[PDB]
């Protein structure tokens, strides 16, 4: 079967991270939409203009709003993209056939929205050469960050070639986890986000979202299905593109 | 010998086009700077804020200005980048060891700055699915454009793989040739731009900067050296990356 996949990049990244996976999925006959979230990729906004993870998710929400009645999509989020999925699901659950998490945070409905992010910071506290700054938006102090090049090289693009790593150094932008904003955000709902089918994809060779963290997430909020990809790194859509496409095809053949 | 190469992308593109060549040059021991020109790549400005090719060249001029006395660089410009080179050379000729043109326009000093662009439009009048728009800046009506995806696929990235082509569809932005502005711009000088060493690199398999045009440019303004790369396409830094690096190494060993 064919599906319409909506690929969602992580913070400090953009649609470009999916440049290898998108054409492969299309070669299988699928429709693919790779969005640039707010102040990401070539989006015209700067991070200082964004005050929450919800605002950051605007392009995704706007896209879903534009889907004609009856049309459903399979959301695929990497790393922090799981949060955009949760936000989107609480507004357009009926338009989501399923959500695939790609070495991604997996929010739940029993704890605050920042719950898994707080846990992530405990498991991976040292972001190496990453730099930080603060800005104010809507009366709140937000911590912005720019991923360090060493962190990118050693923990995120561990096995990616020099040409993919180069794209990251050239294209990654300042962003934010909006951690303190998520902490005060209303909980994700059981009726919306809680109702969608969730497929968790990961590799135990991820050098940032460590096994301890991902296995902790799986136990915390049981996914409907779990796929473990052998080898690769945090950026499976670059290092195990074929494997990811195969998994997504099976998801398309399972949920609609 | 080692040199400091400053790679200059063409309109509607960004530093990202050099993601394959940059690491290869560094692997040879060179220092490489790949800039995003105004309203290009991840630059925060939008094209409607730019009123001339000179303004568009701001990041390059600012970079050269920051070079300490005595430090020289080898400029490498692709496609329309030759115009940024001419503009830069008339302000910082002493900081330029040489300029390499990569399937690029080659301005001269005998005719108006838009001369070769006007000729290009005669040789390649049909830009296929490219779209156009107009905006006003500093009292002048400027024609903006967004490269069509079919034009990108068939004429610019003719032999590039689907993954490189995908990056182009995701990252190319609205831009402008500022043709009418160039037409009224003071001529490039013989003392500045005219004095720099110019190396012309091209392939007769370029599907947009056709042989008729490139050979016309070579006859119009004699380069100091000409390198013809066999095969490849308009984006030699992607399809003949190794060959381009070899040529640049020889240039580094020839001019300083
Ligand atoms: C490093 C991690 C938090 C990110 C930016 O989401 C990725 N990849
Ligand atoms: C199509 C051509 C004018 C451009 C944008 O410079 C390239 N490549």
């Amino acid at each position: 079967a064919f599906a319409h996949f909506v690929l969602i990049h992580t913070i400090c990244h953009g649609a470009w991270i999916w440049h290898k996976l998108k054409p492969l999925l299309e070669a299988l006959g699928h429709k693919v939409t790779a969005l640039d979230l707010a102040a990401s990729g070539v989006d015209p906004r700067q991070i200082e203009e964004i005050g929450s993870f919800d605002e950051y998710s605007e392009p995704l929400l706007t896209f879903l709003e534009a889907l004609p009645p009856g049309e459903k999509v399979i959301l695929v989020g990497e790393s922090c993209g799981g949060l955009n999925i949760a936000i989107a699901a609480d507004k357009y659950c009926e338009k989501i056939a399923a959500a695939v998490f790609h070495n991604s945070v997996l929010p739940d409905t029993e704890h605050c929205p920042s719950y898994v992010v707080d846990k992530l910071m405990e498991v991976f506290p040292d972001w190496k050469d990453t730099t930080y700054f603060t800005y104010t938006k809507d009366g709140k102090e937000i911590t912005g960050l720019k991923l360090g090049f060493t962190l990118l090289r050693e923990n995120l693009y561990t096995l990616c070639g020099p040409e993919e790593y180069e794209l990251a150094k050239m294209l990654t932008r300042k962003g934010s986890l909006f951690q303190n904003i998520l902490a005060k955000r209303p909980f994700f709902t059981k009726e919306g986000y809680g109702s969608i089918k969730k497929i968790y994809v990961w590799t135990d060779q991820d050098e940032i979202f460590l096994p301890e963290f991902q296995l902790w997430q799986i136990e915390n909020y049981k996914p409907d299905k779990v796929y473990k990809v052998e080898g690769g790194d945090h950026k499976l859509q670059l290092t195990k593109t074929k494997e990811i496409a195969e998994i997504l095809q099976e998801v398309a053949d399972t949920y609609n």
